[PDB]
């Protein structure tokens, strides 16, 4: 497995989110009242596979949030759509290239990291769910998903030596 290819793969197609996310409603404004507690490990080095493993886990739970009803936002259905598509295919990409650690993958899968990456997750959907699926709702997760895809760059740091 090398992890040059992985670096660049992830870099691109993070920047295609990112602009795609952006086309979705105006500005990002970075400073509203709501603190999910981003996990302190999403900034830390860490070897290269678990980063790999982390960022799969994100990108896989950003398509879970945007698979939530979002009509009170009026937003193009068929720019998220293509979000959709973009993180399903990184997710596809990095299921394949990772394959030869299928088994490790399962029990990472239960460490602290994981667990942490994972009620994180819990909370911006409950949110979501609290909120009743609202514009302002939507409004703050689309800036707190912005932030994401900023981290998922950082963390492709770790896969260059």
């Amino acid at each position: 497995i090398n992890y040059k290819q992985l670096q660049l793969q992830e870099r691109t197609n993070i920047r295609k989110c990112q602009e795609l996310l952006e086309q979705l409603n105006g500005k990002i404004n970075l400073t509203y009242r709501a603190d999910f507690k981003i996990p302190m490990e999403m900034t830390e080095k860490m070897q290269k596979s678990y980063t790999a493993f982390a960022i799969q886990e994100m990108l896989q739970n950003v398509f879970l949030v945007f698979r939530n009803n979002f009509s009170s936002t009026g937003w193009n259905e068929t720019i998220v759509v293509r979000l959709l598509d973009e993180l399903h295919q990184q997710t596809v990409f990095l299921k394949t290239v990772l394959e030869e650690k299928q088994e490790e993958r399962l029990t990472w899968e239960m460490s602290s990291t994981a667990l942490h990456l994972k009620s994180y997750y819990w909370r911006v959907q409950r949110y979501l769910k609290l909120m009743k699926y609202n514009s302002y709702a939507w409004m703050v997760v689309r800036a707190e998903i912005f932030r994401n895809f900023l981290i998922i760059r950082r963390l492709t740091r770790n896969f260059q030596n």
